[PDB]
């Protein structure tokens, strides 16, 4: 597996602009919203849950991550795996993505793969 | 158990302004304290106690959100579960509630569950 | 045991004014001066030893905490455990005080027991 | 093996212009990229995998320290392992330099090996 | 052993002016450098090692420690027990000192043992 397979999806020139942190069924988790910098699009949703998915190892790497980027407001390539969370509540507050990676973005390119 | 379980309570638009750490019966613990941004109503206390209630394990994950919506003064949701902690004079200095999530907020909406 | 049994001592309204890292027989420590915020009094010493005493598990959350209210120089409430530490010559540089706990007091009262 | 070996390569007065972090065959990792301070030559790509690599047991280190200088934007020299990851995709996106080293700089030097 | 051990050495007001992180002999290490604030004498260099030395459980203490007080740029005490580092190379880039506690310092005293 990795964040750059061709079966995940990735969304680029974004901005965190909600973070979330909570626990379900014993594991911390955290989920991020982002939206286009330009302002257009529509929404991103994607969480990390820890011991959770094939992904669990980057847990604390990820949340870290966001936090930052969250924090400056910078434009980032947002990478996830689709339909992984099966809770449907769950899903239908925040979503079933997982997130699987996070690049910088300049002006110009996305420091990651595509 | 979860975060958004409707048999928790949660608090919008609230900002941390106060925070404690110490230890009780071998545990390290935090608290915060939360008042309205618009300055209305009365304060939200919630506590997180790391090997003690359900939410144990997202202790750390808490903690690090906590300070970090601390520093930045940014309105919040605060989600609770009441009547949790049970030793009296640790009830009246701080208050029952465990600390079960955290939600940023924009000025329109706040980012978990409602 | 608890930060707030009343066999501590406590002191409010003061700030941290120094900071000390080192190890002492295998074991990390550090420690802190604090002063009252409004100039009055003598200043308070104490420290925290991560591998000794009851107050152990709390070390790395009273480090961060120390640091954090260190480098903000904020009011805070400081907890401690009177007469602990025992090599002379460390005693006599810092204290025999452990640090058991750490509260803000950007309020009228401080956010902690008393 | 050392930072500072001979069979290393490093390139000084540079500045970290990007930072991305993923997952790898259950490893996290993360990637750099970094400029010439003063705009001249080429972009230099390193990135570190967690579970991989005689470099593995300072994954953590490096991470929070090319996290720091990104952050500042101040002038480093990044040393790096040439031709150490093999799985294409990811060499092609990023490279296949193994990041080993970061060393602060002034003006005239950086505190590291030559 | 005590990081105020008096076979430990010190040095007072000094800024920590450089900062390096890698890996030797299976271990992440960093090194710093330090100057005295006043200008005056020669440079201290001081390194801590993940797993080496009767230091080891500190590293981690002392690098976010010599990290915070880098950022600041704020003048400290650092302490030092000489002649630990034995790799050549090494210690000829750097020194053989372990650093052994960090201080913050007033305009007048160092908050750390001295003699």
């Amino acid at each position: 597996e990795w964040t750059g397979d061709n079966t995940n999806a990735y969304y680029s020139d974004e901005v965190i602009s909600e973070l979330h942190v909570g626990q379900i069924d014993t594991s911390p988790y955290f989920c991020i919203k982002t939206v286009k910098a330009n302002g257009s699009g529509i929404p991103v949703v994607a969480c990390a849950v820890s011991k959770q998915s094939i992904w669990a190892p980057s847990f604390k790497e990820l949340l870290d991550q966001a936090r930052y980027f969250y924090s400056t407001g910078q434009s980032v390539r947002i990478h996830v795996q689709k339909n992984i969370w099966t809770y449907p509540l769950f899903v239908n507050t925040f979503s079933a993505n997982a997130l699987v990676g996070l690049s910088s973005c300049s002006a110009t390119q996305c420091f990651g793969p595509k």
